């Protein structure tokens, strides 16, 4: 299960970096980019405490974002859902 | 499948590496163009479920961000790929 | 490690492409010094030389500080620490 934490932060890490770089190109918007990186913060915390399945889900939503796939919309939605989620 | 979300893994990486070593005069324009045109290739063979093609395509997209391949083997790599995807 | 294959060695790589492109990141914005950076990547070539000869641990370790160092949460006297540590140890 250590295996699966260190495949999390690897995405994170990734994902962290294409948000900027789409960000950078100007792909993105930035209020997209800001509550995708909120939605990070929530897969880093899941990370700490073991919840791979909201980790999981943050980062198929990070980049489903970053791919400009998804709406701001969507990706609050995402957000509020994860933070309750994570709350359990 | 763990397959093709690895192949995603690998080319969002590879797209951003390509732009690093771009940016810090590491690459010419002309092999990151070429790059580029195989990870379309790649980017179709893993929609298409052709993970070979895509895992070699990756491997040359790789080995071009590295400098380790010529702008005509990645050009013959190109046309050897995009034969194999069809 | 899950031992000295083909894919382990790939995904060893990958994590240094991706710590690459991190160290990069955060030396643009401000978040890491050119020291600090020269130091990771003298790490980073012994990570290389690591994943070439099978060395999956001592790679593995020099990834783990090559990360904490680009996220800013070990000092500058740590990595170097650290890199000779890791030369030693191959
Ligand atoms: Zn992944
Ligand atoms: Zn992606
Ligand atoms: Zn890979
Ligand atoms: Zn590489
Ligand atoms: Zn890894
Ligand atoms: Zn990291």
């Amino acid at each position: 299960t250590e295996e699966e934490k260190h495949h999390l932060h690897d995405d994170l890490d990734l994902l962290t970096i294409l948000l900027e770089l789409n960000l950078r190109n100007g792909k993105l918007s930035k209020e997209l980019v800001e509550e995708a990186k909120r939605i990070a913060e929530i897969v880093k915390e899941a990370i700490e405490k073991g919840a791979v399945e909201v980790a999981e889900k943050g980062l198929e939503v990070i980049d489903a974002a970053a791919h400009g796939k998804i709406s701001l919309e969507e990706v609050k939605e995402a957000r509020e859902k994860l933070k309750k989620e994570l709350e359990e």
